[PDB]
């Protein structure tokens, strides 16, 4: 029991679930906030749903109404939800670079003005697109100076705390990143809270890797692994799609290519738009990526493996009837003493839009803490808890060491 | 390629957009496609030569493709990759290193193809100026177009020397250039960048 325990009462009568969407004018000098909410318990008509928006202390727009949405087919509506639809005048966007972010309150009451309860999230403008090869925010193209990172503590192993996520941000910030991936599972809560705070791009990935099977594909591409790994995508997104952090979202890792990741592929874009997906699973470009994504393809060589080569990047792109951004999900492997040639890297990203950056690997050495004979302690890695089988240094390829104290 | 070429104007589109030069052009273009359109060698048509990009080359393109659909058209002027040309053939872009001229840049080969919503192949229509102690960096070439399959190679310029056999004080030849002759103005050296002599003698 890794993560945090808790006890939450509701009323009998609640919100069992809200999203938030943002639209945006050509120019963006307005918008338009939607929430829909829906509700679990006994709908009377005395109920009411009311949805603010605040930009600090500052009340910026404020939408009420009772429970029933459109009619959406032969049958009608949904009864237990309702829609609605704030307009908002030159709103502050969101960014890495300004986290300009407001706080919606959704507050289901009764007609008489009395409060049943009370749920909110905060929200960031922001639109995120692929428009003609090219990743946008908010209009214009990024350029993601990123790492990977896991979530661990020499220390405490895999248990997060704020004091530390805190610090990796920081880290990080200051040393010149814009993003995050999160390798390769969805991260402890707060994670997302933070970033929105901070201000970094995320990634959100699904907690699905099969790496160790022969080939690869064997589960993802079986139908009976469909609804296990279905449910790993779908609670994922129901959790963290009000997240303006977040702006991509990210199959898995290294599960080959399966019809498994086409369906939960084309989920995604049906559930949520509002982002794109990658997946870089058998090959880096198949279906099931909006993005190419490889890990380790090199900047002018290609490495041209049977099935799935990894051509040089700048090839990439130009390769026939080629036309998506591309973006390492892994690159520059800074284990030890690395990150020689990192700079033709971020010189190809300068020379070529299409190369929008990438994500080093990566932030923390996963190394662990051991005691002497005298109760001194030392870097421990694969192997030396006795471990089997093991992968002994494999673990250490951060650019900085488990106590966050940086590599050169 | 149609014997069209106003380098000379400023800008280079001033006749080529003009309305009341198409006609002269498209006797040009047509009459070279009525007399050479059965030879099986001719696989690519071309409009002409720097003679920037006018609304007449459009017009032309697309009677061709009307005509004769056998074979693509090409043509440079105007950034090499206008609405007038099925394929980007630049001349003198390189390979890595990218010349924005304003208006009309020379992207580095690898990059142009890659440039969002492109798709053509790329062939240089020039490259690699062959002039007297030259074509340094030529294999950087043949390595891309080898690497990369949307850039299908080029032409290199040019053949021959075009230079002139003079004669001196005892009727022994010399080979002469711009403004031996008290040619005016004129560019000298410039007519030499041919791989052969005049006379078809190898250059290194």
């Amino acid at each position: 029991i890794f993560r945090d325990v808790s006890l939450l009462h509701k009323p009998t009568t609640q919100i069992s679930d809200f999203h938030v969407a943002t639209r945006f004018n050509d120019d963006f000098s307005r918008a338009v906030l939607e929430a829909e909410v829906q509700m679990c318990g006994e709908l009377r008509d005395y109920l009411r749903v009311t949805v603010s928006l605040w930009q600090g202390e500052t009340q910026v727009a404020s939408g009420t109404a009772p429970f029933g949405g459109e009619i959406i087919d032969e049958r009608g509506g949904y009864a237990d939800r309702v829609t609605l639809r704030l307009n908002v005048e030159n709103p502050k966007l969101w960014s890495a670079e300004i986290p300009n972010l407001y706080r919606a309150v959704v507050e289901l009451h009764t007609a008489d003005g009395t409060l049943i309860e009370a749920e909110a999230c905060d929200v960031g403008f922001r639109e995120v697109r692929i428009e003609n090869g090219l990743l946008l925010l908010n209009g214009k193209p990024l350029l993601i100076r990123g790492v990977n990172r896991h979530e661990h503590h020499p220390l405490h192993g895999q248990v997060m705390d704020e004091q530390t996520m805190v610090q990796d941000i920081l880290l990080m910030k200051q040393n010149n990143f814009n993003a995050v991936r999160c390798s390769h599972y969805p991260n402890h809560p707060l994670w997302y809270t933070l970033c929105d705070r901070y201000g970094l791009y995320v990634v959100d990935e699904a907690n699905i890797e099969t790496h160790g099977m022969v080939p690869m594909n064997r589960l993802t591409d079986d139908p009976r692994w469909l609804p296990a790994m279905s449910e790993r995508v779908t609670r994922m997104v129901q959790r963290d799609r009000n997240h303006p952090s977040v702006i991509i979202w990210s199959l898995g890792n290294e599960s080959g290519h399966g019809a498994n990741h086409d369906a939960l592929y084309r989920w995604i874009k049906s559930v949520d738009p509002s982002r794109p997906v990658q997946y870089e699973g058998g090959g880096a470009d198949t279906t099931a990526t909006d993005i190419i994504c490889p890990m380790y393809a090199r900047v002018d060589e290609d490495q041209p493996f049977p099935a799935v080569p990894k051509w040089s990047i700048k090839k990439w792109l130009s390769l026939p009837g080629e036309t998506r951004p591309l973006i390492l999900c892994e690159y520059a492997h800074a284990m030890g003493n690395s990150l020689g040639g990192f700079a033709k890297y971020w010189q190809a990203f300068r020379q070529y839009p299409r190369l929008q950056g990438g994500f080093v690997w990566d932030w923390v050495d996963q190394s662990l803490i051991k005691y002497d004979e005298n109760g001194n302690p030392w870097s421990a890695y694969g192997g030396d808890f006795g471990d089997t089988p093991n992968d002994r240094q494999f673990c250490m390829n951060g650019l900085v060491f488990a106590d966050r104290t940086p590599h050169p």
